[PDB]
Order: C-alpha cells, then sequence, then structure tokens
C-alpha cells in the first residue's frame, strides 16, 4: 500500500536519480550508518489532496540538517521529484482519500562505502482527529542549555536527525505520567521545543513561539501558523519564552506537519482553556494551504 | 560476503526445539524495514564485542549491558540465552567460512521493530575489526562539552544517559569535529565541569600512583574494558578508584588512555594540545593483557 523509493542519487559531489522499491521488503543493509548509528537526516512532508505542504521549506531544511551534521549537500531537484513520483505512484494505485505523508530520510551511507544513502515513502498518516482537539503535556528537561547551539555545534541541536531515541524516551515518560506529549525545557529555563512538534504561546493577545537558534527546529508548520494569525491580525513574534511564562499563557499549541495544530488543555495538569472554533480555523487553514 | 550476519527471531522475553530464535542471513543484503524504528528513530541499543582467537570477550558483561540498555529504554528483556547462543554461532559460522586468524568483532542490534507492530528487532554480525596497532601506540584527544551536568540520569531519565543506543549520531559529530582540530578522538566534559567518558569509550587516567575511572552513574557506560583494565592494574599494585574527575584534575594527569571493546587501550599522546608521557612498554603489557584475557576463562 506505502510506495517505497529507493534514491540512488541522493547527494550533489536522463537518469531519474530514483527507482521504485518494495516498501515491504527490507531495504537497509544491516551496516547502514542510519541503523547502526543513527547517523542520518530526515523530513516528513504532509501529502494533501495530492498535493506536498511547504515542499521547498523542506528541501531546504533537508540541506540545513544535512550541513550540520557534514553530510554532502542533498540534490534539491532529485529529492524534489522523489517526493512528486512517489505521491504521484500512491495515488495511481490507492486513488485519492486521506491524508498522506512523504518522509525523506538520508544516511552518511554503508560504513566504509562513502557512499550515502537516501530513500522516499509516502504513507497514509495515523488519525489525529482526537488530538486536534486536545492534548495533555508536560514539561521535560532536555539537559541542554538554550545555547548550545552556538557554543557546541557537535551536540547538533537544531538538526532533524535519525537520532531520536531520547525525543521517543520523552514521550514515554509523559504517557507514564498521563500525558500525551511534551514541552521540553532548557537547563536554564526556556521553553524550547517538544520532541516531534513546535510550541506555540497566545500571551498577551501575542503569537509566539521560542526563537529558532535556541537549538531548536524551524517548524514549517509554525511558519505557516504564523501566516494564518498574521493574516486574522494578531501580532506574532519570535522570542525567548521562560519556563514560567509558559504557564502564564492564555493558550497553547503544539505544532507539526502531519498533525498540524494540536491545542493543549493541560500543562503539567494546569488546565487552560481551548478556542474549539479558533483551532478548527487554524486546522482549516493549516489542511488547506498552497 | 565474508561477513557472518543472523536473525534474532526471538530477541526479547514476553519455544519449540528447533527454533533457536535466530538464522543464518546474507549480510550483503538488505535486512532492515524502511519503517524500523531503528533506523526512522534509531530507536534501540547495541553492544560491540571483540572476538579474539575464536573468543568473545567479556561475553556476560556486555549481554548484562544489552539489558540494562535495553532496559532505560523500556525496550522489553533481551532473551540472554539467545543473544548468548546467537553470538557463539556467528562466531562459528564466520570461521567455518573464513578460518582463524585476525581480531574479529560481534556487534548486536536490538530495536523497538517495524514501526506499528509491537515486536522488537534483532540481529548480530560478525566481521573482521578495523585495524588498531596505530592507535594503540598513541592518540591525540580534545575535550568536548557534552551539554549535560554529571547528574541526568538521577534528575533527568528520559534522556537516556548511560544507555548504549542505536542514537549515536552526536558521538559521531563529536569525532568529526576532533578530526578538524587535527585529534583522534574525544573526552565528553559535562556541563559542571566533570570529565565523562568518548563518544566510543571510557577514560582511564593515572595520578599519583593511583588509577582512576569517572565513577558510571555520571550518565556513562560501565565499560567492559575498563573493568579488565582496572584487573589489570589491581595485579601490578596499583589502587584503583571510581569517583568523579572534574575536567581540572584530567590535565594534571599522569597519563591518560581512552578504552573500548575493539580498540582495546589507546594511549593519549596529547589532550587540548597539553603533551602528556605514553609509557609504550606499560601500555603495550595493557594491551597483551586485554588482548589476552578471556582465553584465561577458557
Ligand atoms: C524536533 C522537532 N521539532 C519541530 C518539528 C516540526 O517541524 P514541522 O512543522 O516542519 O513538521 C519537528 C518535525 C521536529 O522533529
Ligand atoms: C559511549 C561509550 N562509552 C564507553 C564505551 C566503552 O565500552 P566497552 O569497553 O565495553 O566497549 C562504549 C563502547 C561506548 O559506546
Ligand atoms: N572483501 C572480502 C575479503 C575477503 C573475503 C571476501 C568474501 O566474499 O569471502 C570478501
Amino acid at each position: 500500500r506505502a510506495t517505497l523509493l529507493t534514491v540512488t542519487a541522493p547527494t550533489r559531489p536522463g537518469d531519474a536519480g530514483f527507482v521504485l522499491a518494495d516498501f515491504g521488503a527490507p531495504q537497509v543493509r544491516i551496516t547502514d550508518l542510519g541503523i547502526t548509528r543513527g547517523d542520518g537526516v530526515f523530513e516528513t512532508i504532509a501529502v494533501i489532496d495530492g498535493h506536498p505542504q511547504a515542499l521547498e521549506l523542506h528541501l531546504g531544511r533537508l540541506a540545513h540538517s544535512a550541513a550540520l551534521l557534514d553530510l554532502p549537500e542533498p540534490d534539491a531537484a532529485v529529492w524534489r521529484e522523489a517526493v512528486l513520483a512517489g505521491v504521484a505512484d500512491y495515488r495511481s494505485r490507492n486513488g485519492d482519500g486521506g491524508e498522506l505523508f512523504a518522509k525523506l530520510i538520508l544516511t552518511r551511507g554503508i560504513e566504509g562505502e562513502g557512499r550515502p544513502s537516501g530513500w522516499v515513502f509516502v504513507d497514509e498518516g495515523e488519525d489525529f482527529s482526537q488530538q486536534r482537539l486536545g492534548i495533555r503535556v508536560v514539561t521535560l528537561d532536555r539537559g541542554y542549555r538554550h545555547d548550545v547551539a552556538e557554543t557546541s555545534p557537535w551536540l547538533l541541536a537544531g538538526a532533524k536527525s535519525l537520532s531520536y531515541a531520547t525525543n521517543r524516551a520523552a514521550g514515554r515518560e509523559a504517557a507514564r505520567r498521563g500525558a500525551d506529549d511534551v514541552i521540553f525545557v532548557s537547563s536554564d529555563g526556556y521553553a524550547l521545543e517538544g520532541p516531534t512538534s513546535n510550541v506555540i504561546v497566545l500571551a498577551d493577545g501575542v503569537v509566539r513561539t521560542p526563537q529558532t537558534d535556541q537549538g531548536i527546529l524551524a517548524g514549517t508548520t509554525q511558519a505557516a501558523v504564523f501566516d494564518f494569525f498574521e493574516e486574522r491580525g494578531y501580532p506574532t513574534e519570535y522570542r525567548r519564552i521562560s519556563a514560567d511564562e509558559l504557564r502564564d499563557a492564555e493558550a497553547l499549541w503544539l505544532v507539526s506537519s502531519v498533525r498540524q495544530a494540536a491545542p493543549i488543555t493541560a500543562l503539567d495538569d494546569r488546565e487552560y482553556p481551548v478556542d474549539a472554533a479558533l483551532t478548527a480555523d487554524l486546522n482549516a487553514y493549516l489542511l488547506a494551504r498552497t
């Protein structure tokens, strides 16, 4: 059901540079540095009614993530055509239908070959209908200071890397606390991001989000959230947001490409009011864009 | 292919005779599904084990630590008897095809599995090790900020500190940073200034006739090689000590080693461009002890 493409020309030093492969058969060598060391980057792109959302920003961020890990530069033209070909292959077979997504995976390759690996696959996504009406959240220490990306770039803060064990570990801690998700806080007390998403704060009538140089991802959904609010007439701001400001905010959301906007009903067990109509308009906009 | 690969089909506790829990597979062919959480999320644990003269070194310690890493990641308990059997069968198959000769290694990989499926994945492969003869004579090292407080394992267990996980992108990034500075390896230093470990090794400190190593609740691995290194030094009358070692104390050390299963003991010639003496005979004796310890057990 899922479409998988192998990307045979993923990076820059009439061949398409990618081939269809069997999603249900093994495809990665046991010594691919992507699995023995989590040494790669990825992007997840939502595909709504056959259109990839924020395609160019996603491809640019793949290059940015690759650069942070000293990977070779991704061949934008090939990755672009592979996303489009995989969506086209999925829709032809499974027809039109629900929300889809394309996942791009780029690794340093089989150990010892100096030849990076790449895959794109396209599948139907998990159902987020409930999560888009509300989620509970806890804050968790991320260990790093908010300025790691300036002092210590070998820690890869702000790279969308394959090494997400700790991100997953954060989800499990949240579930043990009855929560659905996490907002990370830096060791010096600043709100950062979620394990798979960015945080949006409505406070003092302003739509805020932690500045993107604090070792976090510049979210593509977050940027689109800002366009929504700016056109609707809210002011928007990139800021350093302390842990305390978080709990004093009027309202909160986690946002990301596939789930879109998920409003926070509780943060660390303190309740927050969810404006159902405002969030519904937000998610309608996020789902309908370009 | 030269290397041996075993698929572990019963990696974890929740069997018919004839089902050992593992079967040979082609190391040269693709083996992992693209949605295995081991590659999409680096969500798994691993062990690397030196195999000297047909024998895996410290096999039970490694298996114990596989389980400990598994537990830190909320994975199910690895079936120690399947993994043990899998490693020995792998060593056996490698040697029956390739003969003996040479230092080998076995690598154990355990992941949360194909996503949506609730079934961990597991693999073992055996292959010839990298030539470390030069590094065993000396390496240049630099100190790099790890970003964590020495105590993150106590306060923040979701940060997986002290787990041997597949999410090693940063450990590799540290090596690339050291190479930029013309160095071979890295000693991590915590936010609060404590010597921790290397991205793939543990740190041994000689100072004032005492052999020390950072104590292993500081969000670091308890190294199987470090334990064998303590055995060597105690046998020669050195006192050994686990403790907190500030980055300052590390500079004032008389000698330093990075130790790990495959490279064994690599003596440090320079740390952040400060020179350190290397006792070539004592280190050669250390490596000879480290290479020969498992023969005793058999
Ligand atoms: N590269 C290499 C070296 C030796 C043997 C083989 C093999 O296929 O047996 C391969």
